[PDB]
């Protein structure tokens, strides 16, 4: 029902734990993107998406120390949601030097926020 006729972007074994829409600004310029949280293989891992033109890149960048997520701060993991309301983050590790992204809608930034805070917190 909800599924499409098609198998989705994301993986099949991942398990989207969730889903939003957000922006990916880079120095240069910006491109919209959405952030998904899935779980595979009992581990922890976030994808983000591009809303390239041509197609959507899948970019796969497992949670763990190798992968933070600050949240407008220079290494906030613990705490993301006390600043909601467009909530932008940044990502840095072996994958990707640095991006940055934000999520401008702040009832999905709950979820996204909350889900991935909760993946890093309780690796560490």
């Amino acid at each position: 029902g909800p599924l499409g006729s098609m198998e989705p972007p994301l993986p099949v074994g991942a398990q989207p734990l969730a889903t939003v829409e957000g922006m990916e600004m880079k120095g240069p310029l910006r491109e919209p993107c959405a952030l998904t949280l899935a779980q595979r293989n009992g581990q922890y891992e976030l994808i983000i998406q591009l809303h390239e033109k041509e197609q959507h890149v899948q970019d796969i960048i497992p949670i763990n120390s190798h992968f933070r997520c600050v949240q407008e701060a220079e290494e906030t993991l613990l705490i993301d949601i006390a600043s909601n309301s467009g909530c932008k983050i940044r990502v840095q590790g072996d994958w990707i030097r640095e991006r940055r992204f934000e999520i401008p809608d702040e009832e999905h930034c709950l979820k996204f926020l909350s889900a991935v805070l909760a993946a890093q917190k309780a690796q560490s």
